[PDB]
């Protein structure tokens, strides 16, 4: 069912995360971590302190899909185990240095064709698939987007609820 999912999403904040490649999303799904540009890292750290759940909704550029969504379980931290991200053309790993811990809520994909009816007020009411990396998604749009994903029966949200 969807009741624990709705509980986790209650009063949450939502951010669109754009990866240039599948490799980084696969690494994030395997290791429970994410890193972003410093401009976005500052926004996510502020959001983590301000809301009961901060949700990252992932999309690999040019894939036409979202690849899942996850909840921040920490602010960003440096000096942990290194993560072998595939780095965009220009600038090095010092940029992607802050590491957030995340708990996956859904590792299933959702094609953009299924979210065409959702627009994001914080991006000019453009379709929610449209947005830069780090674009915040308004509460109602983000909740409905997450509820469109196929259920991920491998996930138990009991442990996430306890972290709140
Ligand atoms: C592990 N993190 C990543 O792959 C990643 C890459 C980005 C980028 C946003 C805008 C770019 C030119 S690059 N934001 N996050």
């Amino acid at each position: 069912g969807t009741s624990k999912l709705k509980y986790v999403l209650q009063d949450a904040r939502f951010f669109l995360i754009k990866s240039n490649n599948h490799e980084n999303v696969s690494l994030a799904k395997a290791k429970g971590v994410w890193s972003t540009l410093p401009v976005n890292e500052k926004k996510l750290n502020l959001a983590f302190r301000s809301a009961r759940s901060v949700i990252l909704i992932f999309s690999v550029r040019e894939s036409g899909k979202f690849q899942g969504f996850a909840r921040l379980s920490s602010e960003s931290h440096h000096g942990g185990s290194p993560i072998h991200w595939v780095l965009p053309a220009g600038m090095s790993a010092k940029m992607l240095g802050g590491v957030f811990k995340i708990d996956w809520i859904c590792r299933r994909e959702l094609p953009f064709t299924k979210s065409a009816h959702l627009t994001n007020p914080w991006n000019e009411h453009k379709p929610v698939k449209i947005g830069r990396d780090g674009q915040e998604i308004e509460l109602e749009c983000g909740t409905q987007l997450c509820l469109l994903f196929p259920p991920d029966e491998s996930i138990d949200l009991y442990q996430v609820i306890h972290k709140m």
